[PDB]
């Protein structure tokens, strides 16, 4: 008891399947933080979270402290004022300028290269989990654990975006998926920044799969060896032919289209790694612009 009395909740800024997130102020120190409340900790989670506390990087939202009290587990995070969804909405008539898209993509590939080099997966990359500040930085937020825990929040409202960034190996039942799942998600987000429309906006697992298939072609053993033995693969899947990326993310230039196509390879072993993507010619002229944020 009493270990949270040091935090004044200022406003609720998120509700997940398994947690709620507040903007909060430390009453002793005055720091403004994000507090995630999880209602009850498998020791396995105790150590997954402990390793995240050591996973410190300029493009990862810092986990400041973990506090266990009552029937609750509190995670204290660095606070940022806006996420990429809100910024993309505010930017929609114009679109985010390409140099800023490129900066954000580059930074997130750096953050991913870092956490992948430590065998840590995000697992749930999406615009609302990408937080931005006034200095042009963008940071990865709310890493997903390999197994959830806690009490589902009963007031949780379904979000349309939940499946839109899921890699095809996850949708097909892969149990031991790899860092490639994050590269897929980030490529979907890259496409969305460029076009101002979600790339694959499915509302069910099969709708998501079929939206991917209708654009990239139904995968087979030619392009994805082993796909036909995946747990949820069905020979009865419709066979759609691939479309050209030129139709998928116009008016993106060939350097960007090239990189995107490698981020969206079906085969997780052919999909580009974060480290390799950082060397892609798309980033030869990368800079760090500062966005105009209305806070
Ligand atoms: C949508 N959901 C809300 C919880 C969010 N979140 C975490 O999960 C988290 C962890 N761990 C740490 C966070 C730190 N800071 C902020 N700041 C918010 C960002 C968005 N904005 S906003 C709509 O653009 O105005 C308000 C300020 N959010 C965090 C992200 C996902």
């Amino acid at each position: 008891l009493g270990s949270m009395e040091n935090f004044q909740k200022v406003e609720k800024i998120g509700e997940g399947t398994y947690g709620v997130v507040y903007k909060a102020r430390n009453k002793l120190t005055g720091e403004v933080v994000a507090l995630k409340k999880i209602r009850l900790v498998p020791s396995t989670a105790i150590r997954e979270i402990s390793l995240l506390k050591e996973l410190n990087h300029p493009n990862i939202v810092k986990l400041l402290d973990v506090i266990h009290t009552e029937n609750k587990l509190y995670l204290v995070f660095e606070f940022l004022h806006q996420d990429l969804k809100k910024f993309m909405d505010a930017s929609a008539l114009t679109g985010i300028p390409l140099p800023l898209i490129k900066s954000y993509l580059f930074q997130l590939l750096q953050g991913l290269a870092f956490c992948h080099s430590h065998r840590v997966l995000h697992r749930d990359l999406k615009p609302q989990n990408l937080l931005i500040n006034t200095e042009g930085a963008i940071k990865l937020a709310d890493f997903g654990l390999a197994r959830a825990f806690g009490v589902p929040v009963r007031t949780y409202t379904e979000e349309v975006v939940t499946l839109w960034y899921r890699a095809p190996e996850i949708l097909l039942g892969c149990k031991y998926y790899s860092t490639a799942v994050d590269i897929w998600s980030l490529g979907c987000i890259f496409a969305e920044m460029v076009t101002r429309r979600a790339l694959f906006p499915g509302d069910s697992e099969i709708d998501q799969l079929f939206r991917i298939f209708r654009t990239l072609g139904t995968p087979d053993e030619v392009v994805w060896p082993g796909v036909t033995s995946m747990p949820d693969y069905k020979p009865s899947f419709p066979k759609w032919a691939r479309q050209d990326f030129s139709k998928v993310v116009p008016p993106l230039d060939e350097d960007g289209r090239s990189l995107l196509s490698q981020m969206l390879h079906y085969d997780p072993n052919k999909r580009i790694s974060a480290k390799a993507a950082l060397a892609h010619p798309f980033f030869q002229d990368v800079t760090k612009p500062v966005p105009h944020l209305r806070l």
